[PDB]
């Protein structure tokens, strides 16, 4: 008799641990499932924020921006000319499905940029997502 | 009717602080309820995914996944 | 009499090691199931450290990290265009939740590398999860 | 009694080899840097080498390679217009670091190639590291 | 009595055949290594081989094969622009370490081929490690 | 404490010259060890990579990626 | 006496369940590529449907399409160029094994469209097997 009950047992049980995590993997699609992304739109600038003979070169980034998403977004990093900035100060934030002008500013992690009036250099900004995008900025002076 | 009986997350042991929720026979209804870390302190990042296992007072655990929205 | 009375015990003892058995499983399901990882965001950067003409050449690995789990997690190992690199002094370890650029020091396991200026690598670094993640470092100079 | 035990043994197994081949997913992404060590620099060319009266028509190729890999790479194979050919004598190999123009003689595997003095053809060079890449050679005479 | 004295007898054994099965598993994986030991570089030739007035059609097939096994390995079936083709005599072999031209001769299958001088035709090879592998063969006629 | 006691690597089995390495309870390490082919010869090459497996005394084994260095 | 008898029927059965599971696998095979049953082909055509001033804009939506599958199956919606549509008149269905030209009527499910003469929009059609087909058509109206 033995043998059949205890068959039984571990079939139901195969059944519910089964099922349970058959609901696990449908309770991750809505986390790992999320269109929508921050979009850059146009040419951005760079300009010279630096000033008074200062220690540290600060550069002024401002480029337009559209949130598609459904949650506000930041900023995080950017590289420039395949050199790594940081952004000083507060890093500027997106709300949800707008369409922004954003402004921030920015020093060199290592080494001095060179940039020219009127060049165009290609860009990476880094938000919040781990997404990043592909951009054009123009150094205005 | 049966109550949840603990809540581990992530791995993590926790502390239902309130009563145990419990759910009537028959019933599908959305459980609500208040908990704390037994140890250490946690640091859930908003819109990421931790897995909780919710023990029930059938001894029967089932995982779940919990999205942070603090 | 005897046979039945021996095939009850045998029955009631196969329920109990059966749901001993099966609450046994529902106790594995913590351990193994764990979500979040170390995430590795953007590019990071290679830097010559050696100095004084020392015997042992030593690099500079900073990278931009992000732990979504619950707990704190350490850096094991780097591999860098396919050769391996030992992680000299105490390994950086990034707290739970926490977005961080972390800086680290390397030297070849065997070998030489062969980096050149602004070329870009790829890496994988190796947490104490086990878990790896691929990576570009840019080499700085 | 029988069926529990095994049930037990079985998700014992389960577990260990399940994190096992997680692991080794991990463990193969370095040895995936390696297939772009190589590259192909400029026109190459094709001579004719081999001595009056001779039976064998043999071929002298010669073309810069770039290595950017941790370790040396030797040629293996080259398609020409299409043809097959066989490589004689050694491989060349290119050093780690390195670039260089090489130099290396091929015979025909599929028949009778008919070059023309001054005309350009391309190839496919093959190398050790599993790499194929294109090429151009301008036959010299 | 009898009842228990069974119960006895399957539980040892339930524990000698779990564990053998669990052993099996891991023994079978270094099987699963070499599937992968071939691959074909660059395009192939066909070229019409069959003597005048003869019967049978039969072409000639040349490929670049690089074999990076342990063992020798033998072409088993060819299928040209889906095709099937019969392979005529003795199989070619590919030896273990080595990167050959390899020449062997087919006979269609499922009817009559009409290739084109000059015409481009893709083939799937199929070697006797179980290996498939995507290749382009040209008709030089 | 458990120890290597064979390793297969390209589909060759190789042997464990000298006495095999052994690894702590609870212990991350880096390991060396010697071997040599049980029969035929291999044939790596600089810069590739073979998947290996590697047996312990448990009679649990691991599958690996190596890469030869030269 | 009983326990190894139940044993032997459960190590029978076992051998029977697992091979009926492995053949119920291959079984899903065919009935999953009947998502695979149609193609649109060619490029359709959009026309004005609608006469002397009537309330509703209707238009015509001709397309050629193609069943690979062994059973008829019909058109459950249509979108255009990102905007939803109703199909006015009958779902039109399209034969097994058959290829021909298929005409309806449809109307915009919100607001106003303004096709202009001689440009292309992109309709997707979805098909009675979920499918759905993305499809240039050109405005002749
Ligand atoms: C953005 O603005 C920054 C601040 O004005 C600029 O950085 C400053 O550049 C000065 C020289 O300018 C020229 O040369 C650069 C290459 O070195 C080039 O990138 C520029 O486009 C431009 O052609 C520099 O002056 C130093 O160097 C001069 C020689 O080049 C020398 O004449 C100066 O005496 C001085 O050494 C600034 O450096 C700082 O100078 C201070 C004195 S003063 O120059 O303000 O009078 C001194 O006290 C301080 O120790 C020294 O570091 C330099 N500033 C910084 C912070 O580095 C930058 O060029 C602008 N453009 C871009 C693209 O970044
Ligand atoms: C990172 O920094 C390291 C330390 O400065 C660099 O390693 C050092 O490289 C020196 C040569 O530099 C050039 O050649 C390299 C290839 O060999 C190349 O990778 C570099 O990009 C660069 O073009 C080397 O100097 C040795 O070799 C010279 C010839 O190449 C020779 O002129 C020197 O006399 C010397 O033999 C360094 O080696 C060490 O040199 C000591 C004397 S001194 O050079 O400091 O004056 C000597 O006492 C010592 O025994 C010898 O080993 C070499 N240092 C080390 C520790 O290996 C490295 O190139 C930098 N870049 C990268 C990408 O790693
Ligand atoms: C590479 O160089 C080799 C010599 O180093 C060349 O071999 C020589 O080929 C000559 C003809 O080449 C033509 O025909 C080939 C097939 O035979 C063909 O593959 C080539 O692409 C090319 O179209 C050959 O000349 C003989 O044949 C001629 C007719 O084809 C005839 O006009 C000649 O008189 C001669 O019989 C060479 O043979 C040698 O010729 C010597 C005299 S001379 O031709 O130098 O004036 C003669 O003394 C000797 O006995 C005879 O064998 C043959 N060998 C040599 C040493 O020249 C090979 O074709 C080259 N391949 C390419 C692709 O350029
Ligand atoms: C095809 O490739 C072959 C190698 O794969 C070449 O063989 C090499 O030929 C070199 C001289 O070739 C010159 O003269 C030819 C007439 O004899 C002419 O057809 C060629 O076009 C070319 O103008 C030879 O170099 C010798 O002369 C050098 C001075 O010019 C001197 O520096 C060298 O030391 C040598 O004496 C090559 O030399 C051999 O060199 C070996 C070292 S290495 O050169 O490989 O680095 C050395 O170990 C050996 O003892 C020596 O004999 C010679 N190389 C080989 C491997 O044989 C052939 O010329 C190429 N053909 C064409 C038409 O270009
Ligand atoms: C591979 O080579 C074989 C010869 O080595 C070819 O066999 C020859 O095929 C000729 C026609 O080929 C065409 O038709 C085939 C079906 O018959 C078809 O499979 C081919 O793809 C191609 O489309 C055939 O020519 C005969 O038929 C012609 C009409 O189709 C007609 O015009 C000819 O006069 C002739 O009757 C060959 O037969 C031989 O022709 C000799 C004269 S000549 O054609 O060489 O000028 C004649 O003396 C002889 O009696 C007669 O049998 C036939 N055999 C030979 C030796 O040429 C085969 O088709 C090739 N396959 C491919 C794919 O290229
Ligand atoms: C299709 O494949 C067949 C093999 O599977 C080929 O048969 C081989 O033909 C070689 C010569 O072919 C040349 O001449 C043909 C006209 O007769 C022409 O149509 C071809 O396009 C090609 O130009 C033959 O090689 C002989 O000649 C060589 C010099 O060119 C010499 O080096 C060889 O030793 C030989 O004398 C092949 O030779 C046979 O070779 C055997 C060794 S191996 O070559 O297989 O390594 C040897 O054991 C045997 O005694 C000898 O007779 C010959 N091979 C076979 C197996 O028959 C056929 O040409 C291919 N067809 C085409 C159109 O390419
Ligand atoms: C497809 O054909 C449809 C019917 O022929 C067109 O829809 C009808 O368009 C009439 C005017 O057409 C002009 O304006 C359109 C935008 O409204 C434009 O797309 C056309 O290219 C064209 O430039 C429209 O008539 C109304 O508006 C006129 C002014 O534009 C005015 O003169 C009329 O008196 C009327 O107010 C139709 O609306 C219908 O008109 C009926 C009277 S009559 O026009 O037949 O004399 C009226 O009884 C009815 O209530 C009113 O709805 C309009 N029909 C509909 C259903 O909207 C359509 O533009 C064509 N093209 C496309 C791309 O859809
Ligand atoms: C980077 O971000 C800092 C805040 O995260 C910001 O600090 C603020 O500074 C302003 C005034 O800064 C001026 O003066 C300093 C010298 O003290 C210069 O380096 C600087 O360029 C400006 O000219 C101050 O009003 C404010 O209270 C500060 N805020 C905080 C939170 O400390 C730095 O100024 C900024 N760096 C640069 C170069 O702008
Ligand atoms: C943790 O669990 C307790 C029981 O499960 C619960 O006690 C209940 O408390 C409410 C009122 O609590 C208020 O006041 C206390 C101070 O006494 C605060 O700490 C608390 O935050 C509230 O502001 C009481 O009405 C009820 O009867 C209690 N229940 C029982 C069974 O005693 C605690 O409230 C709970 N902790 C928190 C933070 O809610
Ligand atoms: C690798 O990590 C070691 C610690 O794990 C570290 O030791 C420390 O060294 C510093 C000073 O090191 C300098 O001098 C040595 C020669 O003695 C050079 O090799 C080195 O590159 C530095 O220039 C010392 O202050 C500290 O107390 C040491 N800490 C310990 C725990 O011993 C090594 O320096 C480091 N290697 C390199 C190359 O940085
Ligand atoms: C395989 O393992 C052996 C021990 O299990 C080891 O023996 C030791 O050998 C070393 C010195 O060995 C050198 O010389 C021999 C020729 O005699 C070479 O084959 C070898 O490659 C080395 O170059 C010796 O000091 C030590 O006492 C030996 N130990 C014992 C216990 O005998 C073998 O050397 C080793 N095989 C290889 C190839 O390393």
């Amino acid at each position: 008799l033995s043998g059949a009950i205890v068959a039984l047992i571990l079939v139901i049980a195969g059944v519910i641990i089964a099922i349970a995590v058959v609901l696990f993997a449908f309770g991750l699609i809505p986390g790992i499932s999320n269109q929508g992304s921050i979009q850059v739109l146009g040419s951005g600038t760079i300009t010279n924020s630096t000033a008074s003979g200062s220690s540290r070169t600060i550069y002024n980034i401002t480029i337009t921006v559209k949130n598609t998403g459904t949650t506000s977004i930041s900023v995080t990093s950017i590289n420039i000319n395949g050199q790594p900035f940081n952004i000083n100060g507060t890093a500027p934030s997106i709300p949800a499905g707008r369409t922004q002008p954003i402004t921030f500013e920015v020093t060199p992690a290592s080494g001095k940029p060179n940039f020219s009036p009127g060049a165009s250099y290609t860009a990476t900004i880094y938000f919040s997502n781990g997404q990043g995008a592909p951009a054009t900025l123009i150094y205005q002076g």
